[PDB]
């Protein structure tokens, strides 16, 4: 029993981390077979950030500006191209650790571990969410930007992102491993505001479940609702919709805990219109809303 | 930016986690150098768990009646010993990815990782806290048992719980790796209640001091207090008394954010008295007690 924010086991990503130098600016670098992988802000001065041109920039670098170290060894680059705002580097070593990987853009919603490195050295593990406005709510300092998220399949490690970006709320953006940034976002030292955070309806009920199944059942209440009914007071909660999608995706946290999804809608529609009343569920005083129904299918079963 | 509830990496103890069956137990075991440690309930029948006298279970078990597997590979065991609430399974082959490690006895209020395991293989990551009732809230199922929490110093792995127990309130209990359990636990099927489980004071200080270095300062107030005067407020709220010890641990938190401890200590004074009005400290609706000040100092700065 119990249900906890879990991580992937790391192990697997802290054995692709290096640190990749360009000039003065040191930050991490992924590598896989003989191919790093970094942020291509690499190249910038803090000044160049102001209005970078990326191309124009990366003609004054060759392959020996670009200081790869694994562990306290260098790797060779024989090799670099720009795709989208990620720098690949060709190194003359594939990555003895590579793992079975794939790259997999993630949708909003969708939730993964991060590895916080720096200088390619992992310091932690933490579990995140692609947020609906394409933000993920990280813990990242300087030095931290080519850190990236994963989800693991048994052996399979999917890289899902990389990250590039503080914006000035302190929430952060990246790209997936193409280079291609969740959301409006650009690696630029510019205004970029954040749209709306809303709250992941489909993973709330998911929690909620895991909940039941822990044992927390005080929310349960004697109520049902429609997919209509719910989402007006959804748009009003500014919870993102839920779709027949979303109920056929909960069917199996349904089917484990005996609970219509509809009837845990009306649960959740409850709790947004008399909140919790200083009551707490698996150890929150608020809606969680960063684990997926696969999270806690996964957690509640034990997948290794 | 930003502030996540963070695990160490678990490369280091993924590497150790191995398979022990005794009969038709099956549990994890922690492969260090040529010893393999595990629950001493391994050898235990789940009606054995009513009333187990572990000597006379020992005497009816040989070396081959352990089958210890790491990966796909059988471990041939060459001794077992029964130590505290463990048994130290000699093995004829060191694990050869034994990291640097100690074995530490924590004290409660202190924070590590738990890597979740099932049949020896890593499934999840996630941070813990030993409660002042020596009771951790963990997420464990059937065969997550001999599952270890440790801290990392940079390359030396301080293993400090192994996972034993659930209580019939779902909270958890488990020995350090001298098998001695943590609080007044046994490891048999019986009624035992846990204390209550008090609010780590000088963490939620710590937390509160990271969401200040963090941007989230919408708590702090224009008052003081004193040891004395706060601690009755803590006495009435089950908050952990607050000593000198723990002031003087918050010391660098205090002068990097220049707000006296004692200051602090008033804002959550206000915060335990006032509550939270439906606003959020660091994504929390509660005050979080699972940050140590190490830990605050360690995330803040960015330690690998
Ligand atoms: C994003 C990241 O981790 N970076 C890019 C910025 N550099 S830097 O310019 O060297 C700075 C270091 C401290 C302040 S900016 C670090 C790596
Ligand atoms: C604590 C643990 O992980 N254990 C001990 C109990 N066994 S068992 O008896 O095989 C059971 C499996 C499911 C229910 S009890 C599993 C390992």
């Amino acid at each position: 029993s119990g249900f906890r924010k879990m991580a992937f086991p790391s192990g697997k990503v802290e054995g692709c981390m290096v640190q990749v130098t360009c000039g003065t600016t040191t930050l991490n670098g992924l590598w896989l077979d003989d191919v790093v992988y970094c942020p291509r802000h690499v190249i910038c001065t803090s000044e160049d950030m102001l209005n970078p041109n990326y191309e124009d920039l990366l003609i004054r670098k060759s392959n020996h500006n670009f200081l790869v170290q694994a562990g306290n060894v260098q790797l060779r680059v024989i090799g670099h191209s720009m795709q989208n705002c990620v720098l690949k580097l060709k190194v003359d070593t594939a990555n003895p650790k590579t793992p079975k990987y794939k790259f997999v853009r993630i949708q909003p919603g969708q939730t993964f571990s991060v590895l916080a490195c720096y200088n390619g050295s992992p310091s932690g593990v933490y579990q995140c969410a692609m947020r609906p406005n394409f933000t993920i709510k990280g813990s990242f300092l300087n030095g931290s930007c080519g850190s990236v998220g994963f989800n693991i399949d048994y052996d399979c490690v999917s890289f899902c992102y990389m990250h590039h970006m503080e914006l000035p709320t302190g929430v952060h953006a990246g790209t997936d491993l193409e280079g291609n940034f969740y959301g409006p976002f650009v690696d630029r030292q510019t205004a970029q505001a954040a749209g709306t955070d809303t709250t992941i309806t489909v993973n709330v009920l998911a929690w909620l479940y895991a909940a039941v199944i822990n044992g927390d059942r005080w929310f349960l209440n004697r109520f049902t609702t429609t997919l209509n009914d719910f989402n007006l007071v959804a748009m009003k909660y500014n919870y993102e919709p839920l779709t027949q999608d979303h109920v056929d995706i909960l069917g199996p946290l349904s089917a484990q805990t005996g609970i219509a999804v509809l009837d845990m809608c009306a649960s959740l529609k409850e709790l947004l219109q008399n909140g919790m009343n200083g009551r707490t569920i698996l150890g929150s005083a608020l809606l969680e809303d960063e684990f997926t129904p696969f999270d806690v299918v996964r957690q509640c079963s034990g997948v290794t």
